[PDB]
């Protein structure tokens, strides 16, 4: 009413600074001459010639109008301010840590550090794929054991990986999995999860008491125990064995750097968190969780390895190790950084002193407690206290405790937690004994106690053993050290603040400052996943304002934001489409329908959920074959559980016949899933409930702004249609936990409400039109050099296209790594490779590259064209040339003598805008097979 | 409590936990150590006991709070900041709240590659920031009109003042008047008189429309628009000043200029004013670059620094510091890139649509309160109104707005001034339309007044000029496009995220994380500095602490925070010192004796202070002439203001005769000044109030680790003792105001509250240890190669010594610069050059540089030697090698014929550390006597 005339009096008013201009690469000037470059009059008719017609979504999205980038900092800020950050020690796998500030400006609010993806060129990746060593190097030293990778989604998460690689390798016909009582309970109701579609038997008891009486093919035990309790798990394990079971330890990193370690004690696995090395709380996430394990378990291994190679040069270089070998993909790389760089600047002994401490804090809290009369249940514990205090006293403990600011965890009636941390304060202490007293004065002095302080654990449980003697976690612990550390890896790295990166199925589109500030806020950032609703009322807010709008993005019914990777989305999807054919009667139905095309996260996500893949073959055109569809959906009509679908396809193309196959699924008793992976050609375009599909996953870290991090972290919320929103995740009939947390990474969800306040309803969907303007420009501009392998209706393509090099392969040997490294010595970071079709790449620019960036990636292809017709043409070397013999560092131009038919200049300097700006690859190219010949995954190696 | 302290007993039984001053120091214990050997020492206390003159030595430990985490001091710091309340401010008067785009935020103000270096002295290795500067003069000179700007001033007063200097210096007349319309900023006005005062320089202060030209004026000084809001046309004004030989001055709103016509089309001379709108943080008054522009003819005569665009050896483009009475020395450099990204950011357009959306704002909230039947006053105006109340409603309306979050401004009894700003929007509209109501219900609605509003100004005061025309400021709109120019100048800066800048004089210590996080905080960067006292309680704390420990260290009983950079505060402790004689009665003392080693600030100041400036020398063995100072001390006894001194010399030497050098002048009846640059070499040692010296200043941005920001900002408080005290600058005795803001730039006086609270009394002193410690390492291992020129009794320096390269220049032709030039090859920035001591370099490596990086550094000047040497023996041609030729650029290397008698490998990697990282030198020599012949200070030059 009157916000309506004020809405009108703005309107009237000059043109202020709108997001979307800022978001956009090519202005209406730039979108002009590319629509005069492919012979369209409008945009409006491009996307109407691109998207088929029966798809298209009728009418304006639903959503609040966008705000500026001030607007909607500020509504977002009144909306964190509802939250409250207590001092929870609640613990049960979060624990509240000390970020260090120069690791939280010069990582993580450095674009930086959080832009680049996967480090699929290795050469231009050697920054991040060093920390990722150093973590690796943590991880080993901290848990005793041969081999870890560069990180999973969560402790739960990486519990149910060593689930199945225990399941994986076992000799026996054992069909359970012992699961100890006090694991964090969490993490027990992911493994079940896990287990069901899989016909695994969880057992779920207390480890001293197991009889191995049922055969199990591995075990689970916590170290120290959700309840804080440390156990010598020796004999548990040695009887394990002896009953051809692997025992996996989920284990406190940090309290590793006091106790025995799982290597020592016999223990196959190794998994947990590594959040409590600095990484916020986030109500959840994002952190980098944990996996190590026995070299003879390598090619078994979950996730990416960094391994130490060599390069053309024969000096040392990193690349990702043995990648033939679970459904992740994205993991938590940009947190593994993080946490290693803790490690880093903390060193051994600034761990085990932060560790020594927490243990100090807490012996002495018990000993206080004892002198309050309270029972302490715990005989050894490293930051963790049971307290028994008697049901009529507990619930009053707990509010007296909420009076101060500070949450308690609830263990059983009677029984209350307390999980210390790097920031409890001896301040802290005397708020915890006097609300344990309900006075303030207190029997005893706090400084008193200390000379009955037995801070020792027996010599079963005493670590001896040395960590992290490695030089680089001694050598940088001035901040001055840190800082210059930092800078260097980062300078070796090519990530958006140096040119456009157009790695297709990737969406590397803009991650807005404004969009990535609120993710260290207090107020979202330091919130314990467990805290009590009644103190998270803005995370609430946040949460269903996502859920929808993503809802409406989606056409689907009701969103679970709870899956914390794309992969974990399709798993989720998946599991709901299991649980609903259950819930019909029709357990027999368990074929699950793949297009060739598809990602490989699909097909190893349909077997994780217990069905049989089929898959469908592509036509001519490598579009689906609807009379191979139809015909398997036939074949396999009272089994067809349902049809794996990504759309537009894996080749850019849409496919007008979506609507039709959604239809035979249907038809034939299947669900149909969406993969959505390539939603940044749909928004506001077309909504994948409406054309026929029942469930879908988002992958925020592609299409709504979440950074790719070097590999890590994304969310992969999920959209359903009514009939199946009963199955959803819990936050009868549940199929119950996918992430460790209610929200998995909950903190980064707010990058994505931000590009959604910012870009509003016509904002939004003018992002889509102009990337797929862009694919199909750029497409235009290479066709006549490199064929552009999939083309729609009208000859266009949607958001990427797909460039046949495989011409050039035979015409000049030239591969697709060639090519790859070479642009590398243009300034760029080369498009996808060889997925979905080998020997080609799949180029896809986003709407967020202004024309000036795709002209000189355009022109940078068309240099190599050239190059390679030198080749072929017989006018240089074929194996010795810029192509072959690419990435030029600058220390192989200027050092030794220069033996190549081709100059210094030619190499370094081969397009005009590299002599105004030069990005150098650290190093040349890496031997690939050496590395995986000799896989070194520690420092020790380099 | 009691208890408190018992806490403290406890705490400090736990192990150790992260210490600020492990963070902050290079050398550990160990190494310090080793440092110590090679020197003949066992212990670092048993070197300070033979460096520290025992005489002056402070027996005891500073009395300052214990240390604090960096967590702890954070915290502490939050609670203060939160007592601050953040209002809406319409208060106007030179400050204006402004949207600093969040990309600059994160990636210039929060990133130490951009405010860690200094002032761009080594141009080669500093052509990003000096291109943010010459697109800052661009700008500036685009906007006003006029044909040359600076590379910034202090603030808007002072900018004022040094133009009424300059307007002064060029008259011919014996005029002594300077006119300053009565609509000037108040504070504006009161920097005048305060400068005006010691020159006995007549300040008219009146209204411009009534003025007689009666008296003769050498100068006046007008604000456009005035400060009530009205926008006059000054060309009649302008004309009659000219017709009376007089400059004008306009101090101009930059963002108003866009629709404005400009200060250069009026026929003003000067133009001055603030650049904070353009995107600058209001800060609690600082610190905002001001800006200064003239005509072309007067370019001998402008204060400050200017950008000038040369060229290299090889022709190539490149900018360089030209043309090398006012003592300004460190200015606004950080705070100029900032303003001119926020140019480059919003372009002509968007600027000129921020300021057309204001005025509208302004146009209509005017409409409003004429239908509420208020009285406004302003014919014309940009964004601030001047309404007319009556006492009785004024108190009423000013309440009623605080009530709602609103500052206005009390502009006479009965009247009301309102500017608006770019944060405003129509609900901020709705709320003064309801403040001046006196109710919610309008008798209009918004809407309705949108027909009325007419926003144009009359021709004579319409702008048609164009501006910001140039690429730069078209071409980098997508928040990608300025991330990655951002990137590309921030590549080409050599800063402390790369290496060890050791510069003798400016103390290049660590500016850490946790010290700049608050800067950034809301509650201290978005507060008004005339917003009331209730809402500025955090600062009055802030204040009140700082005080009290800037007091302890130096042992002055009173701290003024109020002079905004060390040239101030020289200016303000003369300033003080000439009052408190006048006091006395003893108008005739304007003698200040200056040593010949001082800083070219020291006489500046006493100049611009009316006193005579009479030299005293220096003995042979570098240190004040005792005997000589006694004789001009006797000889100007009866007119003996001061003795400016710095303690140590500026050669880094403890003279042991400072003491009686202070009772001389004494005796005499002068005041001690203390230049306070070299406190890096007293914290915790020795106390300038101890010894003697009547007042000192302190530069934070040296000692106290406020970042050197590319060459600002700075601040530089005073401490006097307490017969001056009564003198002191504004917050019937004081001297006026020094700065602009009462507290000149107090957002960035966190900044060294975290350092002090940080470290503590041990911690500082320990500093201050370490720096001399690592000097001297650096003298002893050098001392062989190039002779130490001044060392202090026992053989020891301060925290800095004298390289003498001279013996370079006879031996092998080379000069101070080819050494310079040389260290860029190596990866370092050169120290200071030819200062104090013409032909030598003075290298202070501060406590917070390794001892791994202060070999590095005397390593490449061992190997500079060894190739001087080579020189010297006829081993390679004289003029031909790597010293005449450095820097040396990837492309001078890699693109063309290599004619040289050395490799290009000796050029790029002369040690064996550039092979591990190498830092590029962007160009190849500047050459500086064409810069100078040629002088062109726009980037229509480049």
């Amino acid at each position: 009413a009157i916000a309506v005339d004020l809405t009108k009096l703005e309107e009237k008013l000059a043109p202020a600074d709108s997001f979307l201009d800022r978001h956009l690469g090519p202005g209406e000037t730039e979108q002009r001459q590319m629509l005069q470059t492919l012979g369209f009059d409008t945009l409006g008719d491009l996307i109407d010639q691109a998207v088929p017609p029966a798809i298209r979504f009728p009418r304006s999205l639903q959503l609040p109008a966008s705000q500026s980038e001030y607007g909607a900092i500020a509504q977002l800020k009144s909306i964190a301010s509802k939250n409250q950050v207590f001092r929870s020690y609640i613990g049960m796998g979060y624990y509240d840590t000390i970020t260090p500030p120069v690791i939280q400006r010069n990582i993580l609010e450095n674009p930086g550090w959080y832009t680049a993806y996967t480090p699929y060129q290795a050469e231009i990746a050697q920054g991040r794929l060093e920390a990722l060593l150093n973590f690796q190097t943590m991880v080993m030293d901290l848990t005793g054991l041969e081999i870890a990778n560069a990180s999973l989604l969560d402790e739960g998460t990486a519990a149910a990986e060593a689930m199945a690689l225990s399941y994986g390798v076992s000799k026996s016909k054992a069909n359970a999995f012992f699961v100890a009582q006090d694991c964090h309970p969490q993490t027990i109701e992911v493994i079940k999860t896990r287990a069901n579609p899989l016909g695994i038997e969880v057992i779920v008891g207390d480890h001293h008491t197991f009889s191995f009486s049922t055969s199990i093919f591995g075990a689970l035990l916590q170290y120290p125990a959700t309840d804080g309790a440390v156990y010598d798990y020796r004999s548990f394990i040695d009887k394990a064995h002896q009953h051809q079971a692997l025992v996996t330890l989920a284990a406190d990193p940090l309290s590793l750097t006091l106790l025995t370690p799982p290597g020592e004690l016999g223990a196959d696995i190794a998994v947990g968190s590594t959040q409590r090395f600095g990484i916020p709380l986030g109500y959840g996430g994002p952190h980098a969780a944990y996996f190590a394990t026995k070299a003879e378990y390598q090619r078994k291994m979950p996730g990416r390895i960094v391994g130490v190679s060599k390069d053309a040069h024969g000096n040392p270089a990193l690349r990702l190790a043995l990648q033939t070998r679970s459904n992740i993909c994205t993991a938590q790389v940009l947190l593994a950084v993080m946490a290693s760089m803790y490690g880093v600047y903390h060193g051994s002994t600034g761990l085990k002193n932060i560790a020594l401490r927490i243990h100090q804090l807490t012996v002495l809290l018990a000993i206080g407690l004892k002198r309050l009369n309270y029972s302490l249940n715990n005989d050894y514990f490293f930051d963790t206290l049971r307290v028994g205090v008697g049901e009529q006293s507990a619930p009053a403990i707990l509010k007296a405790a909420e009076g101060r600011g500070i949450n308690l965890r609830p263990l059983v009636p009677g029984e209350v937690g307390i999980s210390l941390d790097e920031t409890v304060t001896v301040q802290d202490l005397l708020d915890l004994w006097q609300v344990f007293a309900g006075k303030d004065n207190l029997p005893f002095t706090p400084e008193e106690l200390w000379s009955e302080v037995k801070t020792s654990f027996p010599a079963d449980l005493t670590r001896q053993s040395l960590y992290l003697q490695d030089a680089v976690f001694n050598q940088y612990h001035s901040e001055t050290e840190l800082l210059r550390y930092l800078h260097q890896l980062e300078s070796k790295d090519l990530a958006l603040n140096t040119s456009m990166i157009p790695l297709g199925s990737c969406t590397m589109k803009l991650n807005a400052t404004a969009e990535m500030m609120p993710v260290t806020w207090p107020e979202f950032g330091k919130i314990h996943p467990f805290a009590p609703a009644g103190q998270t009322e803005g995370y609430q807010i946040l949460f269903a304002q996502l859920e929808a709008w993503l809802g409406e993005i989606t056409g689907f019914d009701a969103i679970s934001l709870q899956p914390n990777a794309g992969s974990q989305g399709e798993y989720a999807g998946l599991q709901v489409i299991r649980q609903y054919h259950l819930s019909r009667g029709e357990e027999q139905r368990n074929i699950c329908l793949i297009p060739e095309s598809a990602h490989g996260t699909n097909p190893a996500s349909a077997v994780m959920c217990g069905m049989q893949v089929v898959p469908v073959k592509c036509d001519g055109e490598g579009n689906i074959d609807v009379e191979d569809l139809t015909s398997k959906a036939e074949k396999y009509g009272d089994r067809l559980a349902a049809l794996m679908v990504t759309y537009p396809s894996t080749h850019g193309v849409f496919e007008a016949t979506i609507g039709t196959i959604c239809d035979i699924v249907h038809r034939f008793g299947g669900e149909v899933y969406m993969d959505g992976a390539n939603m940044n050609a749909q928004v506001g375009l077309c909504r994948p409930a409406d054309f026929g599909a029942d469930v879908c996953h988002l992958n925020l870290h592609k299409t709504f702004c979440i950074p790719h991090g070097g590999g890590g972290p994304g969310m992969g919320p999920i959209g359903v249609k009514s009939h199946l929103q009963a199955f959803l995740p819990r936050t009868d009939q549940s199929i119950g936990m996918i992430s460790a947390a209610p929200y998995g990474s909950a903190s980064i969800l707010v990058i994505s409400w931000m590009y959604i306040a910012m870009m509003g309803p016509q904002g939004l969907t003018k992002a889509t039109e102009v990337a797929i303007l862009s694919a199909n420009y750029m497409a235009k501009r290479l066709e006549n050099y490199y064929p552009i392998l999939f083309r729609g209706n009208n000859e266009l393509v949607a958001h990427e296209c797909i460039l046949d090099l495989r011409p050039l392969k035979k015409q000049a040997a030239i591969e697709v790594e060639d090519v790859a490294k070479r642009l590398m010595d243009f300034g760029f970071h080369a498009p996808t490779v060889s997925w979905p079709v080998l020997g080609t790449m799949m180029v896809e620019p986003t709407e967020s590259e202004s024309l000036g960036e795709l002209d000189r990636f355009c022109d940078a292809m068309i240099a190599i064209y050239q190059e390679a017709q030198a080749i072929t043409h017989g006018e240089i070397d074929p194996a010795d040339n810029p192509l072959k013999n690419a990435p030029h560092t600058a220390q192989s131009l200027i050092c030794g003598e220069w033996n190549h038919p081709y100059s210094q200049e030619e190499a370094a300097y081969p397009a005009p805008w590299t002599k105004q700006f030069k990005f150098w690859p650290a190093v040349g190219r890496i031997n690939n097979t050496y590395g995986d010949r000799h896989l070194v995954c520690s420092c020790e190696g380099m």
